[PDB]
């Protein structure tokens, strides 16, 4: 029995959380504050066997981000995102359903992970773990990791939000500490 | 009367709102991934007249980000970043008292802002406006802008988090739009 | 100005509602009960100008309810059902924009109300109203009135969830009350 | 050992959950339409040895429904509706005690079951089941089912609400599928 | 208008308000401690127009208690107590209809109080006022005061719970600061 | 593994719980009702290895307690008090980390504990147990007992408040119950 096997019938959001609002601000050609769009946010992943459903609700592509001409909000909207920019951000925000664990994996990249709604349990590839409650805050500095939804002994949604940055390549002892994404390589091809 | 007058009387979290757990990880020396602490951020400073209190959970100065030998740790642990790092990044934290409201102000920054607790008005200078409930995200490129906690009408606290990073100059027709910090 | 004018951006749910479950239940080869459909409802229905969504979760054309070779199914799902069905039933669930309101209008029905999430006005012709919250239960007897959206002072969304029942026309005084739609 | 064992001590609602209201629209004497009852509901029945309470929130006898002379109301109050009505409705709420079971029955009528309150496990006799949370829905066409209370691991109450309408007998290969309560 | 007019239509508890659990423990004939009872309060009584519902959880009128031959519990169990109970406790549960106001008015006794559910207003007789929301505690010394249910903009009820104990008549500068209860007489003794 | 271990990194409140507004009242110099102070209570008291921690909200010393001249307030912030006060009173607020029990003991008083948030077994020296949800009230009557947090299948933190009040020495069997604190 598969957890959250064919729960994210309607892509996102998955049944039991809520629709979101992506407000993106700008200025008008006569330097006024504008509201540029109001929306779901942008390319819409489902994952696995429709255990999960992803959200990219912004993304950057160089450092420090040019937003003239609006270039910023047509590279972060003509193109879905792989796991991570160079000198750059995303914002990837994911629905989980009851009970599902994402593989053991390590992206080379510090990540700023909040909890929006459920309980997860972040454990390390040392097995130490720690329970992440509603708005529970996590550095995660390319490390290797796996996330599961423990909501409601694992019988409801969750849904976490990151924002994944550009790292150097982590070196102990002379050894770079390699990425690899396990079962999670068939998510960004 | 001022809004929020003394409401935060014992620093971060303000009252009504929920103490956090911030988790930052790391490599041991035989080359596994370890927690290497478990803590409530870092520099919190007090805003306004005891209506606020903001929290840094981490931040960084350059990109790619180093992070061998801990040194992004120590950078973000050892002073107060300012308002925004250049080629880095701030997470920023605030815990509004109720109806507390913040001045206009235009930061050069591209800010990733998500209502972690509360009902907050994001006012553009313009007049525009959205309410903004828990869970929902704004991408704020480098405009002039106020937020303004109206939760249950005024009688509760908010909390807002933030992520800012470094933009270029936005010139809008030959004028670069000059970010000012501006006062109520 | 509209109360909720494009809030609904993307169908069914409303921003700040939860998508749901809708599970309809069945017999199979050898009369095993089973699981024949989960889905997020029927015949999604964007009204006013993006300022609320209907979802119709079932319906049924004919009393006694005729399920056998799942016909009751097959009409449920070909076409889109009107506001009521007469000798059946309707499932409408309905997301309301905030503080978006229903104009005043009377159906020949019987509809059992009950509110999902938020808190509802409801007012009649007299004037006479009553406050609905989460859990509550209202039994529209073929009544003149209106649905008003009030959650968090009029800046959160609502769900109202409705079984509209077939009724004979209500006579009062000689004189058939008829129904109305109002402005929509 | 049994689930909610002399758990509801007060009728309806159970300890944990709300009081509701009910209200009742009608029309005057001049043709307004008016409000006419706020109250609890009717016919609250408890079940098991205190393990649940039942409340009946309307019940109409005949399609289409009538509704001069106000005589839907007197119907619905007047007598304690069975389990479903033939050509009619009944809008039941139950609350659950933690973690009690309902016993595997079919009844001939198609229900729609909006989970009021709780997290509640929605088992055929085929062995296949769902997990309802708030706010999902359900349509049970005559099938053989049990519902389970399993709010927070089995230790808090919820609360559903049902409407029955009747239904033609199912037959399925010849056999008329019986009911029965389990 | 009347705020909570007919809004208690079924006493304890109020409409959109749980109903509760009071456990109260006891001795064995063989010294071991048992649970003697499970319900829903005590002496309810209706306040105003049906505008509020009162529900006494125990009550002492002895310091210290005397717990033997559970004389505590009949005594709380015989008679309906009074405001306040002369060397002794009592604990009252008092649910609001939406928008009720208690009457401004002054009990001579030390008035341990917290919300329980939704948001009220304590207004003092100078004007200063404190909104309380759930999990907020007042330490209520004998002064004047009135509570106000403003839980979501007046819609919707909530409840206080309170433990009045006996204190020593206030004196400032030669004057006593006399008890009344202005229109709250109705609903005691 | 011991539960809750190293869990409340920052005293009161505990990672989870909200930071409370004790509110105390008084009479200024003309007789005026006014509010005297506003703060997070008083005595925070970190339980076991930073397992709890426990907020001394008010405390008498006498009955009828005597309040002219302010003298209640002195005598509850001036000394943090025991277990519980002999003709007095205690409002002892409990934050719980996830899982946390207290240890099988008994006080001898009579104990007011309400669940402000999570959910709590009662557990008494019978075996007998009771759980209590948010807004459930205990009267504890000199008997020996132990607290459970049980929120959210052991993952969350709990918050109980209690006023001790003092008792005659309960006597069964000719006899006293005497009070212990026990060891886990």
């Amino acid at each position: 029995v598969l957890p959250g096997l064919n729960y994210v019938h309607s892509g996102f959001p998955a049944p039991g959380l809520r629709q979101i609002n992506r407000h993106i601000t700008g200025h008008d050609d006569n330097g006024k504050s504008v509201f540029l769009s109001t929306d779901h946010g942008d390319h819409h992943r489902i994952m696995g066997e429709k255990q999960a459903v992803a959200n990219i609700l912004y993304s950057t592509q160089e450092t420090p981000v040019q937003l003239n001409g609006n270039v910023d909000i047509d590279k972060a909207a003509k193109e879905e995102p792989p796991l991570h920019y160079h000198n750059g951000s995303i914002v990837r925000m994911i629905d989980f359903a009851p009970a599902v664990e994402s593989p053991l994996h390590r992206a080379v990249s510090i990540d700023y992970g909040i909890v929006v709604e459920g309980v997860f349990k972040l454990v390390l590839d040392s097995g130490e773990e720690r329970i992440m409650r509603q708005g529970d805050v996590s550095v995660q500095r390319a490390t290797a990791h796996k996330w599961i939804n423990i909501t409601d002994n694992g019988t409801a949604p969750g849904r976490m939000m990151w924002i994944l940055l550009d790292c150097h390549d982590v070196v102990v002892n002379g050894q770079v500490m390699e990425g690899y994404l396990g079962d999670l390589e068939k998510e960004y091809v």
